[PDB]
């Protein structure tokens, strides 16, 4: 699919012209999280001449052959484990490499190293949120090791998307998002551990800024006859904070 029918904001696509880091989609089960991995990476394929790198359990989208050079790994008949073959794109050198899924402390260990010695890293979660993202994330890692792994995604952090479909009129199924593309501010609070601010400061990026809450997303949606209320309040990651937001 064309970015463009995704429902998701411009500044998302920006994210693939970033030269290194960490890009991160989200949600739950049948999200669309790889749906939208694949339109942003295609989109790279059809306007940079880079080596892409894949690395998916089954593959869920076949590229086309365009502008740039993309190797599809499924972990399994290719290679086996995401660490394995993650290691072993990352000596390859590539501008861009997807790690379908990290579930595990190596595979994350290693995204982390890719995205600071000069690669682009996409990855997804299963988390709901932003804020839980950086949770699992971190948490992941033993204690005495999460300072540091917090304030390395401080400064290599480009953006997260939180995804969730939901049904209704338009076009069909609408996206909901929630959206974190740090700035000096989020990416200091990060490096402080104040998430919480750093999630008041979503609720200020109006109708995007670089910043969205999911709850501010459903909120537009209803508001614009995209959803109905019992579906907002169903997908809302709070829905006290969305009732007090309708009223």
């Amino acid at each position: 699919p064309e970015f463009k029918k995704l429902g998701l904001p411009d500044k998302v696509l920006e994210l693939c012209h970033r030269k290194m880091g960490l890009i991160l989609v989200t949600g739950p089960t049948g999200s669309g999280k790889s749906t939208t991995i694949a339109s942003m990476i295609d989109y790279i394929n059809q306007t940079k001449s880079y080596h892409i790198i894949t690395i998916e359990d089954p593959i869920e989208y076949v590229f086309k052959h365009k502008k740039s050079i993309v190797n599809q790994r499924e972990v399994g008949e290719d290679t086996k484990s995401f660490a394995d073959a993650l290691r072993a794109a990352l000596r390859e050198d590539p501008d861009v490499i997807f790690v379908g899924e990290m579930r595990d402390l190596e595979t994350v260990e290693t995204a982390l190293r890719a995205a600071e010695t000069g690669h682009l890293v996409f990855g997804t979660l299963h988390t709901n949120t932003a804020i839980d993202t950086i949770h699992r994330i971190v948490d992941i890692f033993p204690l005495n090791q999460q300072e540091q792994v917090r304030i390395v995604l401080s400064f290599i952090l480009q953006g997260i998307i939180s995804q969730r479909l939901l049904p209704k009129i338009g076009g069909g199924r609408v996206l909901a998002y929630g959206l974190l593309i740090p700035n000096t501010a989020i990416r200091n609070l990060i490096r402080e551990n104040k998430l919480q601010q750093v999630y008041s400061l979503m609720q200020s990026g109006q109708a995007e800024t670089g910043m969205q809450t999911m709850n501010q997303t459903l909120y537009k949606l209803y508001k614009q006859g995209l959803i109905t209320l019992e579906d907002a309040m169903e997908a809302s990651p709070d829905p006290k904070e969305l009732e007090r937001m309708i009223r």
